[PDB]
């Protein structure tokens, strides 16, 4: 790599965070994680710390068979579940939408999915049972509506599991280490195993109970505001809701090219990227998109893929102009994985007051799968947090829809538990 340019560099330094930096702010998403999780205090808490109702223990046994649906792109997957002593007994049928179906209005499409569920049921001689349903990936609306529309076969569609909960569960299937779930992708949240006599909104001191942090909701009361830069009060402030998710605004893809393309406005504010001439494109709100940023940051040295992103934002860049693009796209990327390694780092030494610890976690979201470097930064930041303990971190890819299958039988147990 070439001798940086000085003035560049002082612009880009400010997004840096030193592990004292990362210390103070885990230490206040400590404390902000406590005041969720006690009675007197989680009503005005901003980090919610929401009971899942999802035990350590097996709950619900009266479920043994269910449905559960696997909502695709194009099409969608239809599955029988019978939980045994666990055993997870499947089979399913993918169906294809037809264009006609996937065009029309939503109920349009949800009679669709219905007609090909009865299909289903009829083929294994099911349609007396009123099974249990759940889906993977309103909806459940949708689904209510155009099944009570058909009124053949009845049915019980059970809410969703937050998605947190869902990449923690099916984590669960491949790795019984797993007591963490987390996404990273157009938003940020974790949730995590909680011992029952922490969780004083349920009754209860055995065991362990799934927590959802909701963590996104951090930084009203101005837990963040010393870390905050001028970038980040104009996308606040331009928000739909000012002042609220400060620490989702500050790692969450939704805002993560709007960061990057506020940084690059300075740059040319200053007379130091391309020439003090910003296109109208730039100076679009929106306009460079997120996948943009991992674009860029894909490019192997040949400064190809940057030349085009740019180009397509009427801008003539130079090979200059696009090395210190790649710089502001890291810059950003960075600090949003060391702020999400604060988060996690908090949890997983609250998680170890109570227990060198094993644990392993479960992530999913583009901005974790897709962003070229962002999962090795957050992985090293993480650890380094986190002395006394071995985390392992995987992403859930269940090449055979059984840890799918066991967050709806989870969901299905959970509905009828609580009636
Ligand atoms: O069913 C569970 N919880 C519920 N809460 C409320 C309901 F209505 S249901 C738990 C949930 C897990 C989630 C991840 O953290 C650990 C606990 N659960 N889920 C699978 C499982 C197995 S298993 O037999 O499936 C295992 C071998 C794979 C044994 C023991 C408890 C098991
Ligand atoms: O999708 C990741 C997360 O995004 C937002 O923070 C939502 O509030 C939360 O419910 C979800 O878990």
């Amino acid at each position: 790599l070439p001798q940086p340019n000085s003035q560049v560099e002082q612009i880009l330094a400010e997004f840096q965070l030193q592990e004292e930096d990362l210390k103070k702010v885990m230490r206040r998403m400590q404390k902000e994680m406590d005041r969720g999780l006690r009675l007197e205090t989680h009503e005005e808490a901003s980090v919610k710390m929401l009971p899942t109702y999802v035990r350590s223990t097996p709950e619900g046994s009266e479920v043994g068979d269910f449905l559960s649906l696997d909502l695709g792109g194009t099409n969608f997957r239809v599955m029988l579940v019978k939980v045994g002593e666990w055993s997870v007994k499947t089979k399913h049928q993918m169906y294809s939408i037809p264009e006609d179906a996937m065009t029309g209005t939503a109920e349009m499409l949800f009679d669709y999915i219905s007609e090909c569920i009865s299909d289903f049921l009829d083929k294994h001689q099911m349609k007396h049972k009123k099974l249990p349903l759940g889906f993977t990936f309103n909806v459940v609306g949708l689904l209510r509506d155009a099944i009570k529309r058909r009124g053949d076969f009845e049915m019980d569609v059970v809410a969703m599991v937050n998605d947190t909960v869902a990449t923690m569960i099916s984590c669960y299937y491949e790795d019984h280490q797993c007591e963490v779930g987390m996404i990273v992708g157009t938003g940020c949240n974790a949730c995590y195993m909680e011992e029952m006599q922490n969780v004083e909104l349920v009754e209860g001191d055995e065991g362990r109970m799934c927590v959802n942090t909701e963590w996104g909701a951090f930084g009203d009361s101005g837990e963040l505001d010393e870390f905050l830069l001028e970038y980040d009060r104009l996308v606040d402030e331009s928000s739909a809701n000012p002042g609220q998710q400060l620490y989702e605004k500050l790692i969450g893809g939704k805002y993560m090219g709007e960061l990057v393309r506020l940084v690059l406005l300075r740059l040319v504010d200053e007379n130091l990227l391309f020439h003090g001439e910003a296109s109208e494109q730039l100076r679009t709100r929106g306009a460079f998109e997120t996948r943009f940023v991992s674009q860029v940051e894909s490019d192997t040295g040949d400064r190809k893929q940057i030349y085009n992103i740019l180009s397509t934002l009427g801008l003539r860049p130079s090979t200059t102009d696009c090395d210190i693009v790649r710089r502001a796209c890291e810059s950003v990327s960075t600090r949003a994985a060391h702020m999400c390694s604060a988060g996690l780092a908090g949890v997983i030494n609250r998680m170890r007051e109570s227990r060198v610890m094993r644990i392993t976690v479960g992530v999913d979201g583009s901005v974790y799968k897709l962003h070229p470097s962002f999962k090795e930064r957050f992985h090293a930041s993480v650890r380094r947090l986190t002395p006394s303990c071995e985390i392992t971190f995987i992403e859930s890819e269940e090449g055979s829809g059984r840890g799918a299958a066991l967050v709806s039988a989870v969901a299905c147990k959970k509905a009828c538990m609580l009636g």
